RNA sequence: AAAAAAA
RNA sequence: AAAAA
RNA sequence: AAAAAAAAA
RNA sequence: AAAAAAA
RNA sequence: AAAAAA
RNA sequence: UUUUUUUUUUU
RNA sequence: UUUUU
RNA sequence: UUUUUUUUU
RNA sequence: UUUU
RNA sequence: AAAAAAA
RNA sequence: UUUUUUU
RNA sequence: AAAAAA
RNA sequence: AAAAAAA
RNA sequence: AAAAAA
């Protein structure tokens, strides 16, 4: 064991219980485009990608949502990013917001899920809806591909 | 061996009693962030009815229990200028005379300061009141109040 | 055991002259030894496409590695080197290459000040620390700056 | 202990390989001109004379060297080992020398485990020099 | 341990520099004629078969000697040495002597942290004496 | 404690120095073009703004750099450090760049012990080189 | 005490400037003090003959003791050389010699190998180390070598 | 368990 | 001391 | 994981 | 124990 | 467990 | 790395 | 856990 | 400690 | 938490 | 080293 | 570390 | 117990 | 505890 | 509690 320099031979037994396409936990890196005054909604096909590894699945289960503002806010402003969440049982009316004290420094913020709010969703779904005064807002979600 | 269980996964029942006091409109405990428009030289008094709001989920409330404010710079500082703000708390008993000031050691980063009520003076305050006046070179100011609603 | 020629070495750890060395037979010797060093060099990126990094680099006078032939890289860290565009904070992506098989990892850094680098790196593993000649390459770089500045931790030999 | 045949309760049929590896101490003598590197080969590690003609590859864990002749007048013997492999060749020269006219010279190095590969009998070991006409090897390794 | 590539949550760039120091154990050969002494120069150090043609300086820690052909008839190997100083040389004459007239004469100095300075290529280390032709010389050194 | 004066039962005569050493930290600039090396002379740590200039020797023993003014445009600031000795100089570059390009970039090196000897003005202490115009430099050094 | 003459003693163990030394009274002096050495010289012998070793060649500009008339020897040790004759393996015998008397003794070493020196020493009594000047002698070497190197452990005065 | 905050 | 995987 | 093989350098 | 994953 | 050394 | 209130099983 | 004195 | 044979949880 |  | 276990 | 049956 | 020295 | 005061 | 510094 981690000493041996050749092969050796390992004495299997009867065959096992096999799953060839199994689950993943991940965290999952994108951006996504925004405009100003407006909440743009976060669909969750943009988990399901080659770019991901992720294209085999079809659902997943959403744990947390992380944001921060990809792009520069207006002049004279400091950048900011809000969110709130989305449930096919219900939607939210949550804000959580978070304000960068720095105008050269991202704005973040994020929001975890409770366990019984973690079922499955697909592509078709939201996930929640992103407000900045940036253009462009990136986001890492972590969850379970299904 | 056998004792393990606190994850339920059908409705269980609940042996209830007598009727309980209840209270339809309690009271609640926050932290209300808002914006205010500041002028150069020009105190601005911060009223009350900015705490009540629907944007808040507090329009259903007429008083509130301030405890502490604190202030933030929302917008960039003149040119050459680094970023201050001041705060100074009012009462309707008697205004006080200090300007709790922060300024900002990085020219793009924001002037923080802020303030708490003691407990002597924690009264209720209506919508026509005003909390503080607020001093800036920049042209507009962010608060945060914890306050208890009631 | 006998009595004294006199080299002067005043308390052991403190003496003011030379001080006679009882050699005995020749020892192992290599003029030529290894080096595990930390190479600081910069590649240049374009907005969009990626860039392999090649092993020649590392192999420069500028160094004093310029004897060897091949080296073993243990770990690359990666900065990006210039402003990134107008509107945009820096980022930078290492995707690591092997001669057995190139990997498709993308290692991902982004400054979360525009004035700030981005910066990642990422640990080659014991089983895949093999040697890389002057024609090799090391990892693709990807990144919005149009320059890179690279710390490759290795061992020349 | 015994004196007589015992009886044993053997159960299935194990896991067998007709062929396994062989850890191996190979002892085996190189030619080496005055100034001149030698390129020593995988393949003189397999042969009959060595219980290794079956094997196709082996694992080199460390090499040593002797000199195995007188060195020229007025000299002392030294041997100098240069490791190759397949990634890359190296630039060291572990040398010992002979500190009496009449002793061997003796060196050797040891391959790292990220080093430890298989090599087949075109692949080389080490580039051996020495002011003797012939240098003795001992190379450890693992046939596989 | 890990079979795979794993990321570094690098920080801020770090302070580099490509042309760092070296300590080292430096093994050349210098021609001694009899009864004459050899000023040893330091720009031997500074070679590419060493790796060290890219620095100009070094700090010299230790010297050690031994005869690499052998002694005249009937005599037994001597070597000396003379630690030589730009701010002044000295008359030691560590001197050493081979028991057997087949094995090297050793013998070294050290030299003091006082006296540990830089030498450039056209300084000296020191005067060898001895009744062989060649000199092994190894050296422990500091290259900057 | 006391508020008045009170005697000083002194003896015999004590051992004094008018002109004794100095333990200082200097700090002062110089310029620097683009692609070149500065000598930093010795001569600048003797001034009367440092309340120096009654020395004409010094001992130094460690040397840091900051870069004084903004780097050109896209670039983050770097500064590196050569030390210069007048038994050797060195080739090591000590070199650290800024991750923001509004803040400064620092680096430095210490001397050892064995190379802490005295320097006169017309010495050089290292060669500075940067993308920036101007260094701000700190010497720790010993004034005799 | 008072207060303070700055002198930059770092650490006590660790100053780089000349510190002042509180001298006081001129202490006892020697300008020519004494010096225990190790003294290596050889002499010469011839195959069947005894050699008397004068104590002169210890007083030399070769060893910085040309400035000393007298000497106390401790102990004498001796090594042959040259190469013994052919066929024969080295030997080499002492006899010390005293000025209240010769001794008898012949404390003898022998080679085991024939390329190997031969060695053997002796060492004087407390009760006889008086001085000894350069018309003395100090023992009778006798070897079938030609010659024998000597390393008299002695002190200088 | 859920709402200021704190290095 | 009882149940239902 | 019995022997053969580098060594705690 | 290795890799992916939250402060 | 690299390269130097009471 | 340390709290005020809406309900809340259990020691 | 779930259902029972 | 490692490579192959045998023991024992 | 997913694997044999 | 022989009978019925070897926990 | 169980023991009991003829050389 | 030689010759130098917080 | 500060200053002046005896060995 | 001055001025320098793993
Ligand atoms: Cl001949
Ligand atoms: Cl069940
Ligand atoms: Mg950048
Ligand atoms: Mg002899």
């Amino acid at each position: 064991g981690d000493n041996s320099n050749v092969v050796t031979m390992i004495r299997a037994g009867s065959y096992p219980k096999v799953n060839p396409t199994p689950t993943w936990v991940r965290a999952i890196p994108f951006e996504v485009s925004v405009q100003s005054g407006i909440a743009f909604k976060v669909p969750v096909g943009s988990l399901f990608s080659a770019n991901f590894r992720t294209d085999s699945f079809t659902s997943v289960t959403v744990m947390s949502v992380r944001a921060w503002t990809q792009l520069t806010p207006p002049v004279n402003e400091y950048s900011f990013v809000r969110l709130k969440p989305l449930f096919k049982t219900g939607d939210s009316t949550e804000e959580f917001e978070g304000r960068a004290s720095n105008i050269n420094t991202r704005a973040s913020v994020g929001y975890r899920i409770p366990t019984n709010l973690r079922q499955n969703t697909v592509a078709a779904d939201n996930v929640c809806e992103v407000r900045s005064n940036c253009r462009q807002v990136a986001l890492v979600i972590s969850c379970c591909f299904n």
